[PDB]
C-alpha cells in the first residue's frame, strides 16, 4: 500500500531514480511488469555463453553516469577489440581500413563523404539538446524525413549508401520513417557523428565485465523487497489527496508522487483518471520504437584476428541481414563470437524465418565478408527480437516520425499533476542510451525531491564529473576537412 | 461471465457485429469504457440546440450500409443545405461559386489544378482497396509524404494551397505527417476525389433527424442487459480453452471469440496473454489519430442564405481557425447555425485558449467571409475537441506515417487466434467513417460465424443492395478533363514545337 514515491518500470531508469530516493530517505516502490528487471538491458546465462547481452551493452567515453552508477556497484569495464582493421563490404567485395570512419577514393564522392559528416554536426549546432523544438529551422527540419534530406545532400550513390546505413545504425529504422530534426537532435546530443559512430573513443568503447544487467540486478539487491515482480501497472488515480496506482493482480499502491519510467508510448497501457491533458493523451500515440534483433554467433576462436581483421564489419546492400558487426569475444579471448544487428524492415522480413535459417544466412555473410570458411563452422548461436516484447515496444529507443517533435516535443518530461517522467527518452545528453537512462531518472528524482522541499530548484539538473577509468579525447577535425567544398560549391567554384 | 462472443467497444461497429451476432441466435456482450454508447459520434441535447453532432455525422450515395442500419432502427436523413453559393476565401477575399470544385481562371493554375485532381484518381486505381500495399508502386509511394507528393506534382502555388487543404480536411492532419500511399488508398476507398469533396451526390449529402448518437442508442436499446457501460477492458487472456477478458473494475467474461470494435491504437490499453504476434504489437504504437476540434455557432437565422450563400465556406491560409464550415440549420429552417472545423496543427495551437475566446475568432473569421456583421451576433455555442478522449485518441480517424502501411498494413484485420477486428479502420469501403463502421463490424461478427460452422467463407464479405432513399449518381469527366495536358506536359509540347 503506502509509501512516499512510486517508480513504475524497473529498467536501468527507474532502479536509478529509486536509488537516489531511497538514499534520500524517501519510501520507495518499484513496479515491474516483467519477471526480471533489467528492461532493454538483458543479461544471458548459460554454459555455451558464460554470459551475454542480449539488449544494450556498449558504454563509452563522456557517458559519465552510467560510469559511476555501474562503478558504485562494483561493476569493471573492458575494451571493445579494436586492434586489427575494420572491414567494409560494398557491391560484394571487402575493404579492410582503420580509424572511425571508411575510406573513399575518388575524388568527387570524398569531397560527397566529407560534406554529409560536416553537414550532420553543422546543423546539429542549431539544435539545442534541451529543447530541439527551438532550433531556427525547428518546423522545416521536422517536416522532411531522414530520406528527403539525404536526397538533396548526398550528390552520390556512394554517400547515400553509407548515410542510409548510419541512419538505419544509430536509430533502428528507415530514413523515410524519421524526421530530421529529431535525427539531428538525435546524433547532436550524442556529442556528434564521429562520438556516436566510434568504438575507441566514442559509444561502443567498453563493455560491462559479466554485462550490463547487473546494473539493475544489484540496485534491486539494495532495495530488497521495493521491487515488485510481475506487478503491470494498469491505473493510475490522481482524484484524491494521494496518488492510487493499481496493479494487474489488483494490489494498491498509495503514494504521494509517481515517477513514470517507461518508454513514452508504453505510457499507452495505463488508464488515467482524471484522462491525461489533451498534448500527451495525443502524444503517446505518436512516438514508436524502432525495430531490431541482436544477434551473437560463436566460434572456437576468434579466427578474424589471425588475418588482421578485428571482427567489426560494416556491410552494404538489400542483400546482407547484418549490415554491422562487432567482436563479442570476452576479454580472456575465449568464448570466441560476433555481435551482428538486423535493423529496420530487415527484422520485420527475417524474423519469419526460423532460428537455425537465420544462423545460416550470418555464417554464409560473414564466410564472405571476412574471406573464411571457419565462419561456416558455428559452435553456439543465440538472438533476441525485441520487436516481439510487449512491455518495450521496440528497440534501442523511440524515434520521431514527421512533424511530431515540434508539435509534442515539450510534452515530454512535462510533470501531470504528481507524475513526473523518467526513461532514457526523456534525457538531454545519451537520449536512447543506458547513460541517458541514467540521467533522466536521478533528474525525474530530484524534480520530486524539489516539490517536497528538499533541495533547490538549482539541484534538480546536476552535472557530472568525467570518469578517471573512461577519458575522453576531444572530437577534432582537420584543415581540409573544414574547408573542402562540397560537390554543388565545386561547380559552382567551375 | 459466460457469453458465446464478447465485443470491446460500443460505437457504430461494436454494436453492429452485436446486433448482427445476436439476430444470429448467439449470447453476446459489449463491454463499453464510457458511460455511453456510440464511441466517435455523439448527440447533444439540449434547450438551445434541440440536438448537434459534436462528432460523426455526415452521410450519402455509396453508403449503403450505414443507410440500411438506420432505416432499420427507425431513422430518417435530411439533406444538408446547398441550394445556395458556396465561398472559397482565399489571401483576404471570398468568390462565391457553384459546384463541388472551387473554379479557377489562370490558364496555367487551371491546368494545375486539373492535373492535380486528375493524378489523384489516376494513382488511386493502380491502389487495391483490400491491399494497398500490393499496388505496383506501393514501396516507392509509401515511403513519401504527402507532403512530398504536393511539392512534386502541383507546378502552381495556387493548386498545392488547394490540395493542402484538401489532405488537412479529408484526413486531420499535415501533408507531411501522411504516407502517400495511405492517403491516395483513402481518397480512392471512399470513390474517388469528387464522391469526397462532394455535399450534393457526395460524402457529406445527408445527415440524421436527431443526430446520428441514436444509431448506437437504438441498437443498445434491442440489445437490453447486453451492454456493460464503463467497463474498459484491461486484460484479454487467451491461454485456457475459454478466453478471458477482464475489466478495469475487476469483472471476468468468459467467451469463445472476441471482436476487438476500438481504433487500432487503443488495443495498447489492453494487456494480452499470451503476448501479441510481434507485428501486430508493434503495429499499435504505429498508427495515431488526426487532430480536430468540431465547432457550432449558432444565430437567430440563417443570414448567410439571404446573400445567396448556402453556408459552405472552403477557407484558405494561416491565420484562419477553421478551414471549412456548412450550414448546420435543422431542415424546418430554425436553430440556425454554422459547423465549423479546426484542423490538424491548428486543433492543437487554439485548444490553448478559452471557449469565450474560440468563439470569437470564429464570429470575426465568418464575419469576414460572408461580408456580414450579422456573424458577429451568436446565441449559442458548441465544441468538442477530439484531441483530448482517452478512449478515442482523436479524430476522424487513422492516419498512417510513411513507412508503415507497406511494413504494417496486412496485419490490421488478421484474426489473433480467437480475437477478431472490426472498428472502421479495418473497412475497405469508406474507412474512417459511420459506413465503414458498419462495414468493418458485420464482416468481423461473420468471420465468427465461419469459424463457428455457421455459414461457408463464401458470406464473410457480403455486397450491400442501393439504398432507395439516397441514390448515386455516378461520378462523370469531360473530354477536355481527361485530356488537357499538366503544367509539365505543356513545356514539353512547347520544347518539342521548339524543334
Ligand atoms: C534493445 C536494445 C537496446 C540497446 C542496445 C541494443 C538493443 C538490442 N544497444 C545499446 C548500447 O549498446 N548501449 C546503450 O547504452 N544502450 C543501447 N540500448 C538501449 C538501452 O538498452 C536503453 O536506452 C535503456 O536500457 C533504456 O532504459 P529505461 O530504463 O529508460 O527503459 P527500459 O529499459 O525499457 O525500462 C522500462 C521498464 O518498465 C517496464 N514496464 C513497461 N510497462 C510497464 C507497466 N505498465 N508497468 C510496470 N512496468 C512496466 C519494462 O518491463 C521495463 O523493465
Ligand atoms: C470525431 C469525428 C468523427 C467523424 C466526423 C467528425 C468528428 C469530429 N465526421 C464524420 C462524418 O461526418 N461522417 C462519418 O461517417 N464519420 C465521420 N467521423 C468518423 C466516425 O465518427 C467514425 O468513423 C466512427 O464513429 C467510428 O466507429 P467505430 O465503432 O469503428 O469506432 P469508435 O466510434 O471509436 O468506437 C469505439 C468504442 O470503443 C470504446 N473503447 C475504447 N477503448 C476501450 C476499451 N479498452 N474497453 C472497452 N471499450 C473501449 C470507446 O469508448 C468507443 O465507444
Ligand atoms: C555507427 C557506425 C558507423 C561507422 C561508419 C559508417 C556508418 C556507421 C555505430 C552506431 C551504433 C552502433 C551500435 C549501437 C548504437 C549505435
Ligand atoms: C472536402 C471538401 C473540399 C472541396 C474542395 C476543395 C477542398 C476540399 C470535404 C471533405 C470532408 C468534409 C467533412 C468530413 C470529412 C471529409
Amino acid at each position: 500500500n503506502k509509501c512516499d514515491v512510486v517508480v513504475v518500470g524497473g529498467g536501468i531508469s527507474g532502479m536509478a531514480a529509486a536509488k537516489l530516493l531511497h538514499d534520500s530517505g524517501l519510501n520507495v516502490v518499484v513496479l515491474e511488469a516483467r519477471d526480471r528487471v533489467g528492461g532493454r538491458t538483458y543479461t544471458l546465462r548459460n554454459q555455451k555463453v558464460k554470459y551475454v547481452d542480449l539488449g544494450g551493452s556498449y558504454v563509452g567515453p563522456t557517458q559519465n553516469r552510467i560510469l559511476r552508477l555501474a562503478k558504485e556497484l562494483g561493476l569493471e569495464t573492458y575494451k571493445v577489440n579494436e586492434v586489427e582493421r575494420l572491414i567494409h563490404h560494398v557491391k560484394g567485395k571487402s575493404y579492410p581500413f582503420r580509424g572511425p570512419f571508411p575510406p573513399v577514393w575518388n575524388p568527387i564522392t570524398y569531397l560527397d563523404h566529407n560534406n554529409f559528416w560536416r553537414t550532420m554536426d553543422d546543423m546539429g549546432r542549431e539544435i539545442p539538446s534541451d529543447a530541439p523544438w527551438k532550433a531556427p529551422l525547428a518546423e522545416e527540419w521536422d517536416n522532411m524525413t531522414m530520406k528527403e534530406l539525404l536526397d538533396k545532400l548526398c550528390w552520390t550513390e556512394s554517400a547515400k549508401q553509407l548515410a542510409t546505413l548510419f541512419v538505419n545504425l544509430c536509430v533502428t529504422a528507415e530514413t523515410h520513417e524519421v524526421s530530421a530534426l529529431w535525427f539531428l537532435w538525435y546524433v547532436k546530443q550524442c556529442g556528434g557523428t564521429t562520438r556516436i559512430i566510434s568504438t575507441t573513443n566514442g559509444g561502443q568503447e567498453r563493455k560491462f565485465v559479466g554485462g550490463s544487467g547487473q546494473v539493475s540486478e544489484r540496485i534491486m539487491d539494495l532495495l530488497g523487497d521495493r521491487v515488485k515482480l510481475e506487478r503491470p501497472v494498469i491505473y493510475i488515480d490522481q482524484t484524491r489527496e494521494n496518488v492510487l496506482v493499481e496493479t494487474l493482480n489488483h494490489e494498491m499502491y498509495e503514494a504521494k508522487y509517481v515517477i513514470s519510467a517507461i518508454p513514452p508510448t508504453l505510457g499507452m497501457k495505463i488508464h488515467f483518471n482524471p484522462p491525461l491533458p489533451m498534448m500527451r493523451n495525443q502524444m503517446i500515440t505518436r512516438v514508436p520504437l524502432g525495430s531490431v534483433i541482436k544477434c551473437i554467433v560463436y566460434y572456437k576462436e576468434p579466427f578474424w584476428r589471425k588475418k588482421d581483421y578485428c571482427g567489426t564489419m560494416i556491410i552494404d546492400g538489400e542483400e546482407a541481414p547484418v549490415a554491422y558487426t562487432l567482436d563479442d569475444t570476452k576479454p580472456e579471448g575465449n568464448y570466441a563470437a560476433i555481435m551482428g544487428f538486423i535493423l529496420a524492415h530487415k527484422a520485420r522480413k527475417l524474423a519469419r524465418l526460423t532460428k537455425e535459417e537465420r544462423l545460416k544466412k550470418l555464417c554464409e555473410l560473414y564466410a564472405k565478408v571476412l574471406g573464411s570458411l571457419e565462419a561456416l563452422e558455428p559452435v553456439h548461436y543465440e538472438e533476441k527480437n525485441w520487436c516481439e516484447e510487449q512491455y518495450s515496444g521496440g528497440c534501442y529507443t523511440t524515434y520521431f516520425p514527421p512533424g511530431i517533435l515540434t508539435q509534442y516535443g515539450r510534452v515530454l518530461r512535462q510533470p501531470v499533476d504528481r507524475i513526473y517522467f523518467a526513461g532514457t527518452e526523456t534525457a538531454t545528453h545519451w537520449s536512447g542510451y543506458m547513460e541517458g537512462a541514467v540521467e533522466a531518472g536521478e533528474r525525474a528524482a530530484r524534480e520530486i525531491l524539489h516539490a517536497m522541499g528538499k533541495i533547490p530548484e538549482d539541484e534538480i539538473w546536476q552535472s557530472e564529473p568525467e570518469s578517471v577509468d573512461v577519458p575522453a579525447q576531444p572530437i577534432t577535425t582537420t584543415f581540409l576537412e573544414r574547408h573542402l567544398p562540397s560537390v554543388p560549391g565545386l561547380l559552382r567554384l567551375i
